[PDB]
């Protein structure tokens, strides 16, 4: 197997486990704490805030340690965070059936589960930056990164779609433990693939404030897109389509499942324009395409009838092609421009800015819960996309 293929292989194997575990966690939490949707929501809060605080620290860490040390810590931190996740899950489940739903021990085991969620989240982040933003631009020719990145995206999408199917089949919470074992095993092949490629190549040879770097505006333009509720899997939109739009749930599900389809189209359209028009302009056209498509979607949203609801949803799906396109573009731009010595720091600034956006989106769905308040979330989402377009146009003047 070639170098570029080995990198994609380890990614594919570990992702299918990631997407599987990330799928059953809310459902498992629902089994242990039924009727309390606040539990699953509070779990993901601790993870995101936990990963947040630990992001700049890990960034400086990646830049001051051997690559084989980042990979080792990056992967095995996930391995034991999931292993502990299974244990605490089993203890939580076992204790509840035993009748201890109102004890301090239940809370301690939940914080433990949450904290293990933080570590897995962190290790996954350290690994993403290591594999995709350090090892890849060090092993793969610059003219072949666009091809590399497309297959990364398809891995994400394939496993995203493959997760509810396989894990849904496998899943007292015994199916959850078959998911975790899958997830655990899935970590191993990549670590050794990553270990061995380092040991036999020049990757061993690497010599070991952030907002004031020009590439932050590239980072900011991508993070702004995370401040959006105009997404097929967005819960606020799914709820809105159900009650205010009075759409069939069968059609809401179809709209949801077509997100990965249009995302896959980007892996065809975006590399094509890069080969024809170049990296920057391709990112511009795709990012602009998202703006125009969403701009039409919002125009139809108000007003406003139940006849424009498909123009609303249809243009959202079209914007997914543009969104996923610019995503690979901004990603490759960080692969190409970020200096080797600051790959851990600057890419962590990226994760920090996207995590912040997600946290704001959490706080927006909590402070604006009404379905009559959804109207403002549409207007703000569009604004964030339009601002992103301006910020990226300005930056691309380089
Ligand atoms: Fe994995």
């Amino acid at each position: 197997l070639r170098i570029e293929t080995q990198l994609l292989l380890g990614r594919l194997l570990t992702r299918s486990g990631d997407q599987a575990w990330d799928f059953v966690v809310p459902f498992a939490l629902l089994v242990i704490f039924p009727g309390k949707l606040q539990v699953a929501a509070f779990y993901y809060l601790i993870v995101k805030i936990g990963t947040f605080l630990l992001t700049p620290s890990s960034g400086k860490w990646i830049d001051t340690h051997p690559r084989i040390q980042v990979v080792k810590w990056g992967v095995w931190l996930q391995f034991f965070a999931i292993l502990a996740g299974m244990v605490f899950f089993g203890m939580l489940d076992g204790l509840v059936r035993a009748g201890g739903r109102e004890s301090w021990l239940l809370s301690v085991l939940f914080i433990a589960l949450a904290l293990s969620g933080v570590m897995a989240s962190l290790g996954s982040q350290i690994t993403d930056i290591s594999v995709g933003n350090d090892l890849a631009p060090s092993l793969v020719a610059p003219e072949k990164l666009t091809h590399f990145n497309s297959w990364l995206r398809r891995i994400d999408l394939a496993t995203e779609v493959g997760a509810p199917i396989l894990a849904g089949a496998l899943f007292p919470l015994a199916g959850l433990f078959l998911i975790g074992l899958w997830n655990l095993v899935s970590f191993v092949p990549e670590y050794f693939l990553l270990r061995n490629v380092i040991q036999r190549s020049g990757l061993k040879i690497k010599v070991l404030g952030s907002f004031s770097d020009p590439i932050f505006w590239l980072i900011l333009s991508y993070a702004l897109l995370w401040l959006s509720v105009l997404s097929p899997h967005g819960v606020l939109l799914a709820a809105y389509l159900k009650d205010e739009m009075r759409l069939p749930e069968t059609e809401i599900g179809l709209f949801r499942g077509l997100g990965a389809v249009f995302g896959l189209i980007s892996t065809v359209s975006f590399p094509y324009l890069v080969r024809r028009l170049g990296l920057i302009s391709s990112s511009r056209w795709h990012l602009g395409f998202q703006g125009v498509t969403l701009g039409i979607a919002v125009t139809a949203f108000a007003m406003g009838s139940t006849a424009s609801v498909y123009v609303f949803l249809g243009c959202i799906l079209l914007s997914r092609v543009g969104l996923y396109g610019f995503s690979n573009g901004e990603f490759e731009l960080r692969q190409r421009l970020i200096p080797e010595g600051r790959r851990g720091e600057l890419n962590s600034l990226s994760s920090l800015t996207t995590t912040s956006a997600t946290l704001i989106l959490f706080s927006a769905g909590s402070l604006l819960p009404q379905t009559e308040d959804f109207k403002y979330l549409v207007y703000v989402s569009l604004a964030a996309v339009l601002l992103a377009n301006v910020v990226f146009i300005k930056w691309s003047s380089r």
